[PDB]
């Protein structure tokens, strides 16, 4: 749904798959990769026509979402929200949870995924909180920028022809409005050790039917499932095809370095991870895997088994990559 | 000369904040914040320019609202007083470092700044940029603090300019965990945790509170200015009723916007169906009393006059309540 002079169709097919190549779909999109799959998710899950969408309206609101995703920011750009999208487009497709969501749910979800880090401005809630900016003033220092993330994205929608959500009863909207804060706000890592422990709590007390499908039974039930879905897509990369983490290691490594040159200069410690002179980014990465992105994963795999399985193999044949390439 | 009179009282609950109000130019918060100031040597402990104090008070004052009858500078004055008796309290003796009463009595006096005169309920329901900005949680109290905090940036108005920044970090959170502890959204949780401490509470020999890690601390000073917040029932009854009347009229005003829209009145916002003495009732009865009743636990004998009050005001106002 953007002007391509190409077809960018026959990549497109794989956006019920992992691994799709978000990269490429941004190149043969004009750089309109969250525009496009966000588009071509609604139509596949007939949401514009289940909430009454026009199509216009969808596209002149996801075109505004993608201008406010910095274009010079290397990782956390219409690219990673893109990225973010897809993966829990898949993820919600997953035999164990088939229909266990509503329309609204499903909708909620991918909604939060398209905003979860809109105007991003490429350093953390920490830096942003160390440098007295406007932004923690304004939240407190707590969830600085997740708190952001959703007020943009909510307030894009009272842009001219751009409220998606017009024709949602009041009751769906507040639903659906409390639904999508609770999974942006859940993206804080500062949450995530909180989120596993739930998760794994949940997963121990785990119900399916004959089929294998989980039975959730209430709104605590589904909301923490959809924000530990949310939450698995944005640690995602590392579960991805070897090139396409490769390509994400490249540029969170590069806006981390651009966050310590700007600790540097301002002669502050510069935070793990961001110092350029001394870093080791594959060192980092398996770190990154073993204490964060696999705990996860493995907790999810047991939430869906064994829906995941690949997943859990590639993170593992990835790990092992990065391994094999420090010096 | 009069107001020096009446601010002799200032260590004493019942402090006739209104008569402070009037004497003082509509200053309460200023003179008062100044005289407790002083009083707790914080300008010489925090190398605190009077000049810039000043100024830093009349501007909060400022941001308080003229034309909203509760939730103006009288009650964050009235809050600032009692929170500044409560810290006094003898089980509380020589507990908090003069730090967390700086942050206790700071976070009384910017708790309500900028306050619209409606509820965190209606900002939401109406869709406000308060509530947007704020994705419906604790929508008005984060608000007081990022003003609060703000006006530090005026002219000659940072206060906490020769605090260390250890100092100053430790106390912007200190005063962000008890504004937002005065959301009534968290009431029941800060009950059900106070009573818990209560139940496991430790005191030494001297009768004195120990609170040993930050939890403990912040969770004490959190529901110390909550029962401040929630404090007009407890005073003498000449003053609970102006504070009655104001809050009466401040929710009567919110009942008028919402019946305008077309909105469900809010309960205890009819001018026309509310009766003001069942509605105190029930607050003393459901919140209030349920609070200082374990308050005046935790500081066991301290808060027994306290409460004494609150249960004459209740028994006082059920009084022409027909009942079986
Ligand atoms: C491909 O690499 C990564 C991809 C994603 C992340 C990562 C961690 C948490 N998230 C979740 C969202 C989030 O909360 N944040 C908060 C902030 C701490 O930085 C994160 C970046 C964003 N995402 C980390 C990655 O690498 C680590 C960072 C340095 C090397 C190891
Ligand atoms: C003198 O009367 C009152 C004085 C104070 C309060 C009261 C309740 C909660 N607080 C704590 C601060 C707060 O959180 N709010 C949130 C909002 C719900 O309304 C309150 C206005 C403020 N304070 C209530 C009083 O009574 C009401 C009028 C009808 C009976 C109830
Ligand atoms: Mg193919
Ligand atoms: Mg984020
Ligand atoms: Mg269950
Ligand atoms: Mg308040
Ligand atoms: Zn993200
Ligand atoms: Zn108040």
């Amino acid at each position: 749904k953007t002007e391509q002079e190409d077809v960018l169709a026959k990549e497109l097919e794989d956006v019920n798959k992992w691994g799709l190549h978000v990269f490429r779909i941004a190149e043969l999109s004009g750089n309109r990769p969250l525009t496009v799959i966000m588009h071509t998710i609604f139509q596949e899950r007939d949401l514009l026509k289940t909430f009454k969408i026009p199509v216009d309206t969808l596209i002149t609101y996801l075109m505004t979402l993608e201008d406010h995703y910095h274009a010079d920011v290397a990782y956390h750009n219409n690219i990673h929200a893109a990225d973010v999208v897809q993966s829990t487009h898949v993820l919600l497709s997953t035999p164990a949870l088939e229909a266990v969501f509503t329309d609204l749910e499903i909708l909620a979800a991918i909604f939060a995924s398209a905003i979860h880090d809109v105007d991003h401005p490429g350093v953390s809630n920490q830096f942003l909180i160390n440098t007295n900016s406007e932004l923690a003033l304004m939240y407190n220092d707590s969830s600085v920028l997740e708190n952001h993330h959703l007020a943009v994205g909510f307030k894009l929608l009272q842009e001219e022809n751009c409220d998606i959500f017009q024709n949602l009863t009041k009751k769906q909207r507040q639903s659906l409005r409390k639904m999508v804060i609770d999974i942006v706000l859940a993206t804080d890592m500062s949450k995530h050790m909180n989120l596993l422990a739930d998760l794994k709590t949940m997963v121990e007390t785990k119900k399916v039917t004959s089929s294998g499908v989980l039975l959730l039974d209430n709104y605590s039930d589904r909301i923490q499932v959809l924000q530990n879905m949310v939450h698995c897509a944005d640690l995602s990369n590392p579960t991805k095809p070897l090139q396409l983490y490769r390509q994400w290691t490249d540029r969170i490594m590069e806006e981390f370095f651009r966050q310590g040159d700007r600790e540097r200069e301002r002669g502050m410690e510069i935070s793990p991870m961001c110092d350029k002179h001394n870093a080791s980014v594959e060192k980092s990465q398996v770190g990154f895997i073993d204490y964060i992105v696999h705990p996860l994963w493995e907790t999810w795999a047991d939430l869906v088994h064994p829906d995941a399985q690949d997943i859990l193999d590639t993170l593992e044949d990835n790990r092992e990559w990065y391994q094999s390439t420090i010096p």
